[PDB]
């Protein structure tokens, strides 16, 4: 209903927030797209459940949470159930709810 | 306050929306950052007072409105206040209170 809510769901850049252990707290419908999967499934998944291999930089995985510093990769391939997609990805720090989370933004490239 | 809110306030890319006259309705702070002017200062602005020149598909205008699809063109440049932004632009419908805009993604190439 609201207007920030419509934008992610119509948005074309997939967006999934990730905690500190890498569950999944949200995905949007690109993202849901992305990963072939429901959101109602992919919520609460592990991130690894839900990527097989991962070919990345790793600080896209720490340094948001330490540098508060967005980090953008532009040659990530995440294997999902078999085949290889090929992404830029960005990670940056979000604080929901007083805890300190990762909002991953993701484009095919 | 909410998340959607907060998934706006925080991503990389930027986002805006236009109605069908091309008035800028929203943007966030990437946005706001990418065209180096406040969100009270761009909301209202027509785009062509923000963007001097525009090299781009113009499908990005036409076709979301009318094919319901989004439209994505990897080699965009705007020319705004003096210096080429190169980008690539996602247009993708979004019906917002029963009115048909475009919601503009963008992200520095």
């Amino acid at each position: 209903t609201s207007l920030p809510s419509a934008i992610l769901n119509n948005m074309v850049t997939a967006t999934l927030i990730l905690d500190d252990g890498l569950a999944i707290r949200y995905a949007n419908p690109a993202a849901e797209l992305l990963f072939s999967q429901s959101a109602k499934r992919i919520v609460e998944q592990s991130l690894s459940q839900l990527i097989q291999h991962a070919s990345l930089d790793l600080a896209l995985l720490t340094q948001p949470l330490q540098s508060g510093q967005s980090i953008t990769d532009s040659d990530v391939t995440f294997v999902v159930d078999g085949r290889p997609l090929m992404l830029e990805v960005t990670v940056s720090p979000i604080t929901w709810q007083r805890q300190l989370m990762l909002l991953v933004e993701m484009r095919k490239i």
